[PDB]
């Protein structure tokens, strides 16, 4: 059977690829091909860049609400059709069907906040500042943006990028992963039948060297990046010097702080379910627990918490976690409990040897539960991006924020506790400001902004809220002094005005 | 005799410093050495960061009512000591006396705003993202913060940075120039006879040996620098390994674009009120004029206006500009001056050799203007900052506006005419932030925030104005899942918090 | 004699009527007999509000996002349905083709602005009143609205009313105009079909009766009203005496001052198509010249623009204006032209006796330029609403902003010149709330709203736009009077609180 | 037996009147005489409308940040002068030292958010929507604007006319009532210290006269009062017959529903603190009360509850109680009560009798509990404006809200109820829009507007919050059509778009 390749999405509708090498999309449950991503050369990369340079006024010159109300009818579209959706995001990422739901269900309340624009992107203006001087703000587009998506959120990342830089009158030109693509053009097609022009979004594949042509034309203003550091700092630091804008989401490790007053087993559950959920392949996970005091003798309750986790792939009802995107990351995710064992880290639990049934030549890794780790291991000071959960053990809570606030990489952090006066105190003594008290994964919901500090997140602004209409668009201030002169047509202008 | 020694600030008294290597702080009308700095040595340094650590918490914990009210008298006070201020500047710098008090108008102007805020405080919440779950946001501090401040504004500059941040409940460690220290040795008396613990503000001085130790020393967290590139993207540098966060602000090269409509008599009084006022140290200054179509004419009226111009010191009454700061600022100009000449340009006016009556030992620079000016020679790729205007001539506006928009100096733009449709178009087809139409010096009022460019500024936020509230403090969200579940004490939650 | 009948609303079927005041409609291009629309009876109006307060709850708990979804369909179907709603109007009306396809334009843009209500329905919210004593506050459907339609715009007065009124959870009556009903059938078809409930929206037909009864029930809380001052005044006093709030947004007479400084071309094009656009039958129409200066000259030509519309019915190709909608506006317009002849001004060119091809039966007045027209005239002071163009000189642009100023009725205004300051000091020098510059209706985006006068705005507020939804609805205000003295079960609040 | 006469307030210093005619002010504790009011005439009436002119520019072009100074100022200064203010406000109005400290505080919250305006004082500037097309609105102030105060509360009617129009660049002449002319006046000194130019304020003194002035002075452009049901209204008329904006609160009897499931240990105790405490006329105070079910039961309970709480003059500790405004306002009420007494109302607990020990001149009134209410009773209709609870005797539900409907006076309420949803149906179907459910007095936020449904009010525009700049500013919206074939010269424009 002819293996269904992608489409790129350049001009109004998918269009076929015209390259050679193309990329084998493997089945994350059984490891079978199921589709080809292409490589299309340099020139249909930039025919697509091309494509935006004459889309690009059409939808700059139209209002906010004409814009916005393309982007309220795509999210009703969505939501109609989550199902599929949320199936091939199953059957490409391996993710549950719940997750794959909740992911997509995820995507569109930053449509939903693409929608109240018309009440941000106006301008400020305050007249009589000085005699006859007026001042007047104001936001023009940017012009051609550019984005690049990891394997981990086939949906969400998509749908949180090209949706503001549209709706503030910005054509997106968007580089979908090289493992599960079909979201996107899922996605593509919804927006083309939600009554969007032709032009605005432009889809190109690739594995690298799309992400060197999108920082190299000039045309490019604002690149979006969520992936992790190995590429982001090599993006920020090749658009920074062709003269564009760079924002970037880095993989993070967040850490949770256990305390003996909190409840034992609302948090076992909530640290098994968030260190191990999704396959722990999450832009945001709980794989570093932290037992203080006490709390450092529910371990062998937090193995048998994770043995019951049903490993499977995510179109079996039941189903927890799923496999991981490639063989690769099962092999590196091996060697880091080799290494750990090495190093004399106990693995209470190991599922580097599970093989489920009916999906033998699969990448399934079931939960591995680490603990009496020092922070000096690659098990420690590495991303892991799978099922494995590292457990600490300090004395006091002080104990625990001195090491919580040397991470490198780290979005947010949880602690479970039942005081409020501590619980506050650990919130206002660490660096990072995604803080959740019981709370397993502080997420940066869109109605409010994001909190990557210092390695997890590049660039500056942010996609929603009051920081992505700073990143698509561009401030213009002008002061205007018209003499009162020429109130009457009998009288020029032969005085100066003062400071 | 004796000449008055500069004294630290370290814990709250004025304290001699014990350093051997002094600088000589002198007079650019008389080149009289009125005073010396001394380099602040590593052990009043370490004091200083102290200091500014054991006084940090207490002014945190404080609210912001009681912080605006100090400021709120410290803005009175400096109100009250105006002409004393502005006595100050006009023997160490050499700005005339009404330029001095219009800086120091200017500075309490944003002291002004840094106290009306009473928004962007710890924050505001916005319940309802989950059952009973909330996303409170907190605004906290950072810690010591520090600033350098260059000879352009000794009175304006050190208002922007400090009163700002000490009013979000950071300390402050302001670094003074080290020709001009006369003037922040009373902002900061005013500061502490208005209320202000002590321990929230130190002062160190030095040439280069405090900027590394403000750069090194990991317990600054925020660094404000205003000056020149190349020592701008140093500081940028230093203080961004490190992992702190750095602000700076570099010259502007503004360029001026007169239509044959204009008004005559007003926009040559404008031009030249913007390109030899404060003997050009400024940061936006027009120092470029393009006359475009017949308005080349105008030129013999500019020259004999700018042969009007009284050359003098501050303290004489009638002066419009003064000398220059350094006596290595007299050669740099003379030096691009004649390179116009070498290059093939015309000096209309030659001011390398003036001679003041009763001053002639000083850095006085008269009036120049170098026509026929293409834009590569040396006079149009170089930050000048003296009293030199280069006039260029074209014939269309679409010739002006590539010229404006062809350098990386310029971070605002100035159109001279009397027409509604000319200045919108010149405003629509630049690529600048802060427009100005008619206006000489379009620099941003307090409420508003001092908007960068390419070259022109290094950053996101800008020093004063909203911008500037968040550059001084971090936010942090507190997502809580713990409500009024037990309220009435039945028995415990034992189901999973689902939205 | 087998012309149609209009139906009525009465719980969501296209009922008939049983009465005997069936009024004729006649075609305004030939006067001939297209329809009759019948009185409601009594009986019929008691049945429409029944429906109505049935209706009401059933549609005040309904989620406001459906009610999006069904102004989004309701929009989709009248941009499908476009020609249709062009042939009712230009067949009820008579304006051109053209004319009829903006006004729908209009609405539809007016209906896409009113779906952007996902962030208006809830009302302000300011936590932190006193100790634990918050506040959530939201805005309650008002209940039974209602509004009558005038005859100069079909379709875009309708689409003003019920969609703004009934997207906010509120059943709508309409008495659509007794002249052209025709359009708004069609909209309500088009409504029903959009998956609204039948039984939101009634429509009462009549010509006093109806209005009489919606100023009596005591069920209809609200109305709104456009057209004569007359009726509007007695509609607001009616109202008042029953304490209904109504807007009654009339209409105004906008004056236009051309400077000689502008395009000549452009202005005389835009006061001819300002003037003599839908056969001047338009609430904000300009109808009014103050040509200033040298300006008076331009007077042939502008005639000649007159000379060079095609005066002919609206289904002609080519034509510009339109015939009047009644013979009594056509012997209104000739007796205003005979005492403007009569008090002495000269009429340059004459429309009131005219014959069009076919069509010498309709009520067709062409173009009239009314020249030498002084303030204390009867063309001056009267409603014209007709193709009369009253031209006033003037020799500086003071005399024309005085002579804009003492106008009783006039809310709107226009300037015409090529300069900066000629265009900003006469805004402010003039006493209005909407001023244009090169732009002859300064009718603003449906985001505003419509600012009105004493003779042309009477109620609470304005018009539909940001402040429609608190005029269709109520403030609810809730406090919230749990504490937490009796949070874990303790004793109940017997302490006496203080401030 | 020369009393201190407060003087007037006229060009920034107090001036002392010099009519013949005078008026003296009478302490309630003991009918001691205090000052005298200087009620002037046409000389000086005169010329504070041209003082306030004089500085109305000045204050007009300041901007809006320094305007707010002085406001936050003012602020700190009546947080200072608490108990000065409360001192007077005891001695002059005649109530406890503990309600005139929440006056002043309530107060203080006033001015306080009044000086976050910076942000809403600006107008919107929107983008350009069509080509060579722009729309920016701007806020004006309209000139001198004056208010009145009545004898109900001498420092919190005051203290929202003055803060919110001089705020928006307006000035203000405001006359006091005639009853405590002490607080303003204090008041007034305390801003006119804060930094305030002296012109920027005036108060006049006086009586009927001196309204009537006001009102038919043609340089005045709003008016703020708060009165009865017939000064309200006789202001709203001969304002808007004289073309002047008017927003007057008028009387308001208001009902305390009472209801049988709810804990009567306070609702008792805030039946007798609503209406009683010093004189409890305020316009949100439980003064009616529907007892139902069970709370028919408690109509000698809450006659206990009343004679727990003492009656004594308002400088002494322990007082709820206070002494009237006058001896004829005793007589009146005692009237009032009378008539209510022989119609068939039963009084329970008579307090008209009530002779406080050693205060025998005074007018002390004590708790006068009227039972056996009818709905067509004289005194339930018509306004106390005294200490009179009028319990109703009913046994329904959903009649009471039409009990409440029935009500002209629809400004507060009382819901004593556990459960919610009888709560959320009792607040659905009225008309009040601050509902009373679990509250002492729905005293709205300053953010929010405190206005009369339809009797207690005569207006359109809210009073203050939000909606505070809607009445003393004019909102100016301009169109500019600047297009762009004019930009460079040597291109006339003869093409215009005609749509």
């Amino acid at each position: 059977s002819s293996v269904p390749t992608v489409k790129l999405f350049i001009g109004g509708k998918f269009v076929e690829s015209k390259s050679d090498k193309w990329i084998d999309i493997h089945n994350p449950a059984t490891n079978e091909v199921i589709g080809r991503v292409p490589q299309a050369t340099k020139a249909e990369m930039d025919a697509a860049i091309a494509s935006c340079k004459r889309a690009f006024p059409a939808w700059a010159d139209t209002s906010v609400l004409s814009r916005q109300q393309v982007l309220l009818r795509y999210q009703q579209l969505i939501k109609e059709n989550l199902k599929e959706i949320a199936k091939l995001i199953t059957l490409e990422q391996g993710k549950t069907l719940a997750d794959a739901e909740g992911d997509v269900f995820r995507g569109l309340q930053v449509v939903e906040h693409a929608c109240s624009v018309t009440s941000l992107m106006m301008g400020e203006t305050m007249p009589s500042i000085t005699k006859d001087m007026d001042l007047y703000s104001y936001r023009l587009p940017l012009g051609v943006c550019a984005g690049i998506a990891p394997f981990n959120f086939p949906a969400m990342i998509p749908l949180w990028m090209f949706p503001m830089a549209m709706v503030c009158g910005n054509t997106f030109l968007m580089k979908p992963s090289e493992r599960v693509p079909g979201a996107t053009m899922l996605l593509a097609k919804l927006l083309q039948d939600s009554g969007a022009p032709d032009g605005t979004l432009n889809i190109i594949h690739g594995q690298h060297e799309a992400v060197n042509f999108i920082c190299d034309h000039p045309d490019i203003k604002a690149i979006s990046f969520v992936g992790y550091n190995k590429a982001g700092e090599y993006i920020f630091e090749r658009g920074s010097r062709h003269g564009k804008r760079v924002q970037a989401n880095m993989g993070a490790k967040n850490h949770g702080v256990v305390m003996p007053d909190a409840n034992k087993e609302n948090t076992l559950n909530q640290l098994v379910g968030a260190a191990f959920g999704a396959a722990g392949q999450r832009c945001m996970a709980l794989s570093t627990a932290v037992l203080v005091g006490e709390a450092k003798k529910w371990l062998p309750e937090l193995v048998e918490h994770a043995k019951n986790l049903r490993v499977n792939a995510g179109d079996q009802p039941g189903a927890d976690l799923g496999p991981l995107i490639t063989p690769q990351a099962k092999e590196r995710v091996c060697n880091l409990i080799d290494s750990g064992t090495k190093e004399g880290a106990s693995i209470l639990l190991d599922g580097r040897k599970i093989k489920v049934k009916g999906y033998e030549n699969g990448n399934f890794v079931g939960p591995t539960i680490i603990s009496n780790v020092k922070p000096n291991m690659t098990c420690y000071k590495e991303e892991i991006f799978g099922p494995v959960l590292v457990v600490l053990e300090t004395e006091t809570l002080d104990e625990a924020i001195q090491i919580v606030n040397n991470n490198p990489y780290g979005n947010g952090t949880a602690i479970f506790t039942t005081n409020g006066a501590t619980a506050r105190k650990y919130a206002h003594l660490v660096d990072v400001g995604q803080v959740g008290v019981n709370v397993p994964i502080p997420v940066p919901l869109p109605m409010f902004s994001f909190t990557g500090s210092r390695s997890s997140f590049r660039g500056d602004t942010n996609f929603y809220g009051k920081q992505g209409i700073q990143f698509y668009t561009q401030l213009k201030t002008i002061t205007s002094q018209w003499k009162e002169e020429d109130a009457t047509l009998s009288s020029p202008a032969v005085v100066m005005p003062t400071m």
